[PDB]
């Protein structure tokens, strides 16, 4: 059975007005900025770019990547790809 989100898990991650898109849970560090209650840090592959998401926006990368892990015109998402396939658990800083 599945358990709850977890630093480290890989997803897509659905935002208004882009694709469903590869990201992973990311650890929060000391002396950084908190999300949300009941939000999690999603960090884009591709982008590099950081956003507080619900659970009702994270699917789990293995379950969808085939209906959502297909390459995309916008900018970032091919090497977004590359990323969650290659080194999802890389420093991307
Ligand atoms: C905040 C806004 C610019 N945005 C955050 N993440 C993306 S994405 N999913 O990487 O295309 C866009």
């Amino acid at each position: 059975m599945p358990h709850a989100f977890k630093p480290g898990d890989l997803v897509f991650a659905k935002m208004k007005g882009y694709p469903h898109w590869p990201a992973r849970i990311d650890d929060i560090a000391d002396g950084a900025v908190k999300p949300p209650p009941n939000k999690y840090p999603i960090f884009f592959f591709g982008t590099h770019e950081t956003a507080f998401l619900g659970p009702k926006d994270l699917f789990p990368y293995d379950k969808s990547k085939d209906k959502y892990g297909k390459p995309n015109k916008r900018k970032g998402f091919n090497e977004g790809l590359w990323e969650i396939q290659n080194n999802p658990h890389a420093s991307y800083s």
